């Protein structure tokens, strides 16, 4: 029955207002591959809003690997990994990821989101604590809320605040610190050296979410611990397959004993169907390409360095990025919606960040690079972004 | 750092004990398609532990649809639906599911699990209530824990308990009742007529999880509301693609206004990458086959009725199933592990249910049918289950 339910959704007017103003730019149906240009309503649009940092969702070797796994294994596993849903290829991908990030063992999950729900829900319990950077990804906060522990947020990359909050806690309690590696809103990197120095002083577990780091930072893209040399100070390396690795799913890697506990105790793997064969095979082939062909990472960074220089040279106000995520400040929700829509209509796809995710005065568009971008495409998008920022009076 | 973390996992000994006793039967790597027989360590095993109720993960039309979508759309969308991760085919599948279950609109999620997290986390808030059957799936409890509401469990299919608990709540509060349609542990059906009569008297929203119901009950498999004629008394129909539909993902269907609110407010869709093209295409083709070819559902039920009769005739103790899930009571955790392993070694795959999921005295194995099972395969598995139950002294 719908009386109270209708009242619960009654105040949510922003979508109807964006649509009626002709500003609504969400859920655009793309008609093509995710690539440097996409097709929407039959036309071509430059894509600067993707997480496919290495451009690999169009790699024919990865497409064929997935098609071959469909041929051999079919469309789905139709069960949980612990029962009837494990394939030989899931185990192969766990062994290959463990080798890649330098850990004993790994467990896959069917999404990146569920990869954070698993360890955050089941390791810390009653009388224990989870410490979260306040800018951590939504799946980390949600995973931590599914624990029976006390969740404490600390200021963004604020090591004095982390240390102070750890200092207040009972000695006879377990603690876990969970952080994004690269944070996707400003593209900044966690202070892993100081965070792990603090974790060691308080004997806190460390988990790093490398969604935006794998294929981006670290030796051969192996992530944030690799970038800092701190593999031995990080208990759990989490990653996703939905960004550089061109697929869907994620993993948690760490010591065999911890991984054995997770794979039998995390509800998000015990009670959810396993990755499809096609996604396992595409992740395996993408992982082989990222390591064997260094050109993908190198050009991602050539594009990132070029576009960042060009944006700063044209006088854009950039956030404190250290990654291929170039946050461009607009500082008005209304201008951010207007710029986003006018750019889409003019052939450029960027992603808006608006209230209530951020304050109006910090509203921005995210311009993300892919290894497959050309300097001509970057130049075309920046020319159009100068024109639209002119029209919008930013 | 690992001192307290090592202490947190120290008491978890059951897996090391099962392995050392030679009883461990979990995470078996299958080397073939999910089918009526699977290959494990090179040998052939009858599969009676699957959720693929219609046998469709091997349908060449569904395999080819997925391979064609890889060819056209690549391996992944690399973003959230609201940004750069919507395809025309996602929208097509939402419109087709809305038509199938008889609702205005639908929103996909990348897993069934995340399909429950979405509506349960974001509709009821502070000062509101979620009412859950105590046997609801883990993803429903977890979704409800991610709300800011008060979560109340009621006794399993206990309508007097549901009504009593609703009666205690403030009138000036929203309420939502969430139930599995078919419950997977005993295979029983929710009392939807009485639950919806109570919901109407208290103006509570109703959500049904039809993971095990789609392709199983209802007209052309359209689920639990369809089975009872109660579409107009159910606000939200949730389903998964990982069972009859042979794929990965799920959806929530309902009124356009409610679905518009969810798709913009559910963290599990705002902050998680969209279904891969291959999985969208396989779900679309499976959905077309389930409706157009009635033989799949009919034979699922011919197999279910045959196997249930044969189990009862051989004197097995069955749970209160109304579905293709045939729960066989063993009532000893040690016998359940032993029977499960001896059956696997002898060529039969069933799924154990043990403490702490259930009391020792209610421990059981689940024997599930698929439309593609033959009566000969059913007979072979029951012959082997009689032999192993003899050896185990059940
Ligand atoms: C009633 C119900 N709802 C939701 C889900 C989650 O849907 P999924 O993410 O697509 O798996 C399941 C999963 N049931 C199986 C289980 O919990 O064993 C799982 C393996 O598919 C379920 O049984
Ligand atoms: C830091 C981080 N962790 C975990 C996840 C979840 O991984 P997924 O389930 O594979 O998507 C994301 C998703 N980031 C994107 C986002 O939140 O917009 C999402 C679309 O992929 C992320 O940015």
């Amino acid at each position: 029955s719908k009386g109270k339910l209708g009242e619960k959704i009654s105040q949510f007017k922003i979508v109807e207002e964006l649509k009626a103003k002709g500003l609504y730019a969400y859920f655009r149906p793309i008609q093509s591959k995710q690539d440097t240009e996409v097709k929407i309503d039959g036309r071509r649009v430059l894509m600067f809003g993707s997480n496919s940092y290495l451009g690999l969702t169009t790699d024919t070797r990865i497409i064929k690997a997935a098609q071959d796994a469909l041929e051999k294994y079919g469309t789905g596993c139709a069960g949980s990994r612990f029962l009837n849903g494990t394939l030989d290829i899931h185990v192969e991908l766990e062994e290959k990821l463990s080798a890649y990030v330098g850990k004993e063992a790994a467990i896959l999950f069917s999404t990146g989101f569920q990869s954070n729900l698993g360890p955050l829900s089941c390791l810390m319990g009653r009388n224990d604590y989870i410490l979260l950077d306040e800018r951590d990804h939504a799946s980390i906060i949600d995973g931590s809320r599914l624990s029976f522990s006390k969740v404490i947020k600390y200021g963004h990359n604020n090591m004095e605040d982390l240390r102070a909050k750890l200092s207040r806690l009972p000695e006879d309690s377990a603690k876990l610190i969970c952080t994004d590696g690269i944070f996707s809103m400003e593209g900044d990197i966690v202070n892993l050296p100081e965070l792990t120095s603090i974790a060691n002083e308080f004997d806190a577990a460390v988990m790093v979410d490398d969604a935006h780091s794998l294929g981006v930072i670290g030796h051969k893209g192996a992530g944030t611990a690799s970038h800092f040399g701190l593999n031995d100070d990080v208990d759990l390396i989490m990653g996703t397959f939905s960004k550089s690795l061109a697929s869907l799913g994620g993993f948690v890697a760490g010591d065999a004993d911890v991984i054995d506990f997770l794979k039998h105790n995390a509800r998000s793997v015990m009670f959810s169907a396993s990755m499809t064969p096609a996604s396992v095979a595409s992740t395996l082939k993408a992982l082989e390409i990222i390591q064997n062909e260094p050109e993908h990472i190198e050009k991602l960074w050539k594009n990132t360095d070029y576009a960042k220089a060009q944006l700063l040279d044209h006088g854009f106000d950039l956030g404190a990025t250290e990654s291929p995520i170039l946050p461009i400040f607009i500082r008005s929700n209304e201008k951010t919606f207007w710029v986003t829509k006018m750019l889409q209509d003019d052939g450029v796809f960027v992603n808006p960040v608006v209230s209530p995710a951020v304050p109006a005065e910090e509203s921005l568009i995210r311009f993300s690079l892919m290894a497959t971008h050309t300097y001509d495409q970057i130049d075309e998008a920046i020319e159009k972004m100068v024109k639209v920022f002119k029209q919008a009076e930013v």
